[PDB]
């Protein structure tokens, strides 16, 4: 291997393309693959395993996607669980395949079904504290065998995957590190005593990393608004249309589009309710015809629209 390699010494890079900040997460994450692919760890568990701790809509998901996107070539190569749904005893049999003579057996289950038809690719389970205490024995027993075993007896092999389990737990503890205090390390420390009272011992080092994911500021989301418009610019590019923000008119977004308890969630569907639909308007309404770049800023009803005449 040689581009392969390339790629790895340059991964982080590779990760920012489409995350915006948390450097500290992403370090954490590319160190632990380094590892893999060096050939320092045991090589009989999954290739990465990691709690993902920190508030909702930082970016949690958004590395899970692009690490699975940056490492398997796709989005499609990773496998959301969401530990809500399995909060019963009924749970461990939709798992990994409810036992002979039962409604879902031959059908498989889920994540023995996901990772035995992609054994290379990306898992993440969501609310990993939601889980019943049942279940948590499976996701063990596979941390450590990169093996499960699934109702029909066929094991199944996690030896390839990466797992990331996100918890938000910690969060309204890591507000009081936010306000500075509690920089780089110290967060990830005081957290480790609240994970202690929720997580057994044996489990939390399993672990490879445990990840603390911080808010976002304001510089952080204007650049998320830029990424989250990609495919609006290329989608006007067909019409040689352009669009030119203003400083204030990408903080209006961010603004209106960054919830706080939900971080950029609500973010794409402000986008398009602030800046899509005024701009269908226009368009249909011919204030803007194929090839201007029109300009954008911000006024009392929301954004404004302003195109030059023709020189
Ligand atoms: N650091 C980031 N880099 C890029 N996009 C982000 C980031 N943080 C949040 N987003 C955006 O927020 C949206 C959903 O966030 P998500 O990944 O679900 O965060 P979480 O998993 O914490 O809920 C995505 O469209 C994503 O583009």
């Amino acid at each position: 291997m040689l581009g392969e390699r390339e790629k790895l010494l340059r991964l982080e890079e590779e990760l920012h393309k489409r995350v915006v900040g948390q450097d500290e997460a992403i370090r954490a994450v590319a160190d632990a693959i380094r590892r893999a692919r060096a050939g320092l760890k045991d090589p009989n568990r999954p290739i990465g395993s990691f709690l993902f701790l920190g508030p909702t809509g930082v970016g949690k998901t958004e590395l899970a996607k692009t690490l699975a996107a940056t490492l398997f070539d796709t989005e499609e190569a990773m496998i959301r669980i969401d530990m809500t749904e399995y909060m019963e005893k009924h749970a461990v049999s939709r798992l990994i395949g409810a036992p002979p003579g039962y409604v879902g057996y031959e059908e498989g289950g889920q994540l023995t079904e996901a990772v035995r038809r992609r054994p290379y690719s990306v898992i993440l389970f969501d609310a990993i504290e939601k889980a019943h205490p049942d279940v948590f024995n499976i996701l063990l027993q596979m941390l450590d065998d990169g093996r499960l075993t699934d109702s029909h007896g066929r094991t199944v092999d996690f030896r390839n995957t990466v797992i990331i389990m996100t918890s938000n737990l910690g969060s309204p503890l890591i507000l009081e590190g936010l306000q500075k205090g509690w920089p780089y390390e110290r967060i990830r420390d005081e957290v480790f005593k609240v994970l202690q009272q929720h997580f057994r011992p044996e489990f939390l080092n399993r672990l490879d990393e445990i990840v603390v994911f911080r808010p976002l500021t304001k510089e952080q989301i204007r650049q998320i608004v830029e990424i989250q418009m990609s495919y609006l610019r290329a989608r006007l590019a067909e019409k040689r249309i352009s669009l030119e923000l203003t400083e204030a008119a990408k903080d209006f977004l961010a603004e209106r589009g960054y919830d706080p308890v939900f971080g950029a969630r609500p973010l794409r569907r402000v986008i398009q309710r602030e800046l899509e639909t005024p701009l269908a308007q226009k368009i249909l309404a011919g204030e803007v015809k194929e090839g201007d770049r029109v300009q954008v800023d911000v006024g009392p009803a929301g954004l404004v629209f302003a195109v030059p005449a023709r020189v």
